[PDB]
């Protein structure tokens, strides 16, 4: 089997991407944030504290003939950005782009933090990291991908995120029309539960490539590119007037700037992030200070190849017995 679904930016900045997901019988379609940095499929629901729902579409398990309470199971998750959610668990039928999993754990939110409430466009998350990170207790649950894997034509999924445009998540096949050149594969460590890999270096604009190992995670659920302070300083030094602002929470730059590109290495291959992908617009409405899309990972504890990086590539998440990651230009 295979599946193919379009993923759409939630706003004009590509702050996140939503993908329609069918849950239950008859189908209830929710728009979920596919997150290769976490491993829970959770949804706004009829159980979510009413004051914490503001415009989201909810899953109502009592209206699904295939929903079953997973008795005694609870979940609770906290994300890198400080947001959180928790609740109880159902199993139900879940379909993405025509690919169906029966008995998928659907984690129903009883509580969500303010950042989730305030984002009316995101109805929940669909985790695509390794199932070892799943938070369900006392019996850990599998991700949608882990459940689908054996049935797929090939044990892979791909992320093809657009810049200010829709893109695609495919399951079970590699669309050879969706990228240029070849796909370069690179080793993955699953030790921390992430799609963790080592970039071979970087360049800023038309500058020379610096060969240096940068360990980080491929994370579709993180908006920006978070890299070591040395790398980030070297980038922003090429933008007149750019500075790190403790009050804003990162590097800002004059909205009048033209940003240089940023290149990262994948083995001997190179992925080029155009400068415009690094512009996240005014820090507040009407400001001439703009927020940068490359930020320091210092104090996160890990480097994160988030959407800024991933949307410059066609990315293969290879879930073979020994997982690997592939990157192609597009």
């Amino acid at each position: 089997s295979t599946g193919s679904a379009t993923t759409t930016p939630i706003d004009s900045l590509d702050d996140a991407y939503i993908t329609p997901v069918q849950i239950g019988t008859p189908a209830q379609t929710l728009n979920l944030d596919f997150d290769t940095g976490s491993s829970d499929l959770w949804v706004f629901s009829s159980e979510t504290t009413a004051s914490e729902v503001d415009g989201q579409t909810i899953y109502t398990p009592s209206k699904s003939t295939t929903a079953k309470l997973l008795s005694g199971a609870t979940w609770s998750i906290s994300y890198g950005d400080g947001s959180s959610s928790s609740g109880d668990v159902y199993t139900d039928t879940v379909s993405v782009g025509g690919l169906t999993v029966t008995g998928q754990a659907v984690e129903s939110a009883k509580k969500v933090s303010s950042s989730f409430t305030e984002d009316s466009t995101i109805d929940g998350l669909l985790g695509l990291a390794f199932s070892t990170l799943n938070t369900v207790s006392p019996t850990q649950q599998k991700t949608f991908f882990d459940n689908a894997k054996a049935s797929l034509d090939s044990p892979v999924f791909t992320a093809d995120l657009g810049y200010h445009a829709p893109g695609t998540y495919n399951f079970g096949f590699i669309d050879t029309t969706a990228y240029t050149g070849s796909i370069t594969y690179t080793a993955v460590s699953t030790k921390q539960g992430f799609w963790e890999w080592t970039s071979t270096g970087y360049a800023v604009g038309s500058g020379t490539f610096k060969s240096t190992s940068i360990d980080g995670i491929a994370d579709t659920g993180t908006t920006l590119l978070y890299l070591p302070a040395t790398v980030v300083s070297a980038y922003w030094a090429q933008v007149s007037g750019a500075k790190s602002s403790s009050s804003v929470g990162g590097y800002v730059f004059p909205c009048s700037a033209t940003l240089p590109s940023f290149t990262f290495g994948v083995g001997s291959a190179r992925i080029v992030i155009p400068g415009d992908y690094i512009d996240f617009g005014p820090i507040s409405t009407g400001s001439s200070s703009c927020f940068g899309g490359i930020q320091s990972s210092a104090g996160i504890g890990i480097n994160i190849f988030g959407d800024v990086a991933l949307k410059a590539a066609f990315v293969v998440f290879n879930g073979a017995t020994t997982p690997t990651l592939g990157f192609a230009s597009k």
